[PDB]
């Protein structure tokens, strides 16, 4: 009950709860760090409905979904009685009209002019903030780009989402073929008339249960710790405080932010996109046989090209908080998913958490990141020692989920000290670039977020989704999906590397901005990773070629 009773009503037909946790984190970060973890995701599509019809049920597919996700409608910035800012809360407004229902339809499902493409959608969304703040979801139907495929493109605040978006965004390609959608357009005039037919109020009480709720009261409620359960997570806190302190190899920034980036993805406003998600995809099969191949060796994918990471930042940028004479550990900066702890139902559709991530930490000591043979020249042997070291490090910092005992306080801390930073650095009239670099550590430690493949259905039809290849043979309308992009937001000065699977093809990415660092270095070694990931299954696969089928 401490899930329901966290959305208290407000306001006739507003409910709002606390933020807790990491999300309340996030949030300040949003506001203050100009939308710094906003996420951009597109599932490109093939399809043998017209564009027409696709922009003709658009906004009603996103009503449709929005009756059984009301978490598309949260809202995160307000203000308190007393005028004061408020980032401390998410709200939730019931519409009561059709008015309001097609007011939000119409900001919220939005369709892209004519000629964009979806890797220019991406490149544009995820180098700003969503507007207004506060605004947690908004889908564009890219349907008639002048190349590539159409394909539909979330942006969406991080409070609240993160893998959650794949099954919105399965939800909303689901109702665009709906039989049921698709005779109610046909039978209307418009989709203002259509709305008018189907329209019911929206009632706080019945929504309250489908709202997304913190990990942290999920966490208070399905495990009830004690005082020893809270023991075990501050001791998970000190970890994390000290791995933060001690010498670490890292990728450096730059003592001052560039003002003439010259890696960008064009300019918009008059001002350059420096915000970059460099990737390296890697297909269907081509996946299985790296993720075979590790295996054997005992090993896994994502902790293998962990290792690659460190050893690659470490071979090419040579950078340290250390001294000359002191050989640096690696300080691993990465995140967990609460579903190593929790239920599936968790995830689901009664008070849902929505953003289950968990901050992790761990430390690589000098000894087991350098070889006394070869130094930072690590081979296969070598490096596949480093990836067991770093997922037994994570294994025993992520072995009890009582590490959420502390969040909620960390979040806390967080959040206060960066709006005090940021009054300062107001006050102070700080460049905008400095103030989001400034605090930043010039060495910025090795940052990877591995996701496992999220089993999102690839097929809609008028009979509903399923899992299957991509139509030869198209035999009503549908929608197939066969590759996704990831455009992370990462506007401090840090690196952050994402694995990342979705229809069986494994992308390595590295969000940053490039005002903060040398994108040729952080290309660099995404290539060097992707060559020992390679030459090392290849290997594996020499002494176990059964590893292929
Ligand atoms: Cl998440």
């Amino acid at each position: 009950m401490l899930g329901d009773q966290v959305w208290k009503e407000v306001s006739s037909n507003t409910l709002r709860r606390p933020l807790i946790g990491v999300e309340k984190m996030i949030n300040y970060a949003e506001y203050y760090q100009n939308g710094n973890f906003q996420l951009t995701i597109a599932l490109s599509l093939d399809t043998n409905l017209s564009a027409d019809k696709m922009q003709e049920r658009l906004g009603l597919a996103l009503w449709t979904v929005r009756g059984y996700l009301p978490e598309l409608g949260t809202w995160t910035v307000g203000s308190s009685q007393d005028s004061t800012l408020d980032l401390d809360h998410v709200t939730f407004k019931a519409i009561q009209t059709v008015e309001e229902a097609q007011e939000w339809i119409e900001d919220t499902a939005i369709l892209v002019d004519e000629g964009t493409t979806v890797s220019e959608m991406v490149d544009l969304l995820s180098n700003k903030r969503i507007e207004p703040v506060g605004k947690q979801f908004r889908a564009y139907l890219v349907s008639q780009p002048r190349h590539g495929k159409p394909a539909l493109v979330m942006n969406a605040s991080h409070t609240l989402n993160g893998h959650r978006m794949l099954f919105q965004g399965s939800a909303i390609l689901q109702a665009l073929v709906d039989a049921r959608l698709t005779a109610l357009v046909a039978s209307s005039n418009s989709s203002r008339e259509a709305l008018e037919a189907v329209f019911v109020p929206e009632d706080i009480s019945r929504l309250a249960r489908k709202l997304p709720q913190s990990l942290n009261t999920a966490y208070a409620d399905k495990f009830r710790p004690d005082e020893a359960d809270v023991e075990a997570g501050f001791a998970k806190l000190g970890e994390r405080i000290l791995n933060s302190t001690q010498p670490t190899l890292g990728i450096p920034r730059f003592s001052t932010p560039s003002q003439n980036p010259q890696y960008t993805l064009g300019s918009a406003n008059g001002q350059p996109l420096t915000m970059l998600n460099l990737r390296r995809q890697i297909g269907v099969t081509e996946h299985r046989m790296l993720h075979r191949a590790f295996k054997k060796r005992g090993s896994s994918l994502p902790s293998f090209t962990y290792a690659c990471i460190v050893n690659s930042i470490d071979r090419r940028c040579k950078a340290s908080t250390s001294e000359a004479d002191e050989a640096p550990g690696a300080n691993l900066v990465y995140s967990a998913h609460a579903s190593r702890w929790f239920p599936a139902e968790t995830f689901m559709s009664r008070s849902p958490v929505n953003m289950a991530i968990v901050p992790g930490s761990g430390y690589v000591a000098p000894e087991e990141l350098r070889s006394k043979q070869r130094g930072r020249d690590l081979n296969e042997s070598e490096l596949f020692a480093l990836a067991k070291t770093i997922r037994a490090k994570q294994e025993q910092y992520l072995e009890s989920p009582h590490i959420i005992s502390y969040t909620a306080q960390v979040g806390d801390d967080i959040a206060a000290a960066m709006a005090e930073t940021a009054n300062k650095q107001r006050q102070a009239g700080t460049d905008p670039y400095v103030a989001l670099s400034e605090n930043s550590p010039a060495i910025c430690p090795p940052t990877l977020t591995s996701q496992g493949e999220v089993p999102i259905k690839n097929l809609y039809t008028p009979e509903g989704a399923s899992f299957d290849p991509k139509p030869k043979q198209p035999e009503y309308e549908y929608i197939y999906f066969g590759e996704g992009l990831l455009g992370g937001r990462t506007t401090d000065a840090s690196v952050c590397f994402a694995l990342w699977s979705l229809a069986g093809i494994l992308t390595l990415q590295a969000h940053f901005d490039s005002r903060f660092f040398d994108a040729q270095v952080i290309d660099t070694i995404l290539d060097d990773v992707v060559l020992q990931l390679r030459r090392s299954a290849a290997s594996a696969v020499d002494e176990a070629p059964e590893a292929k089928l």
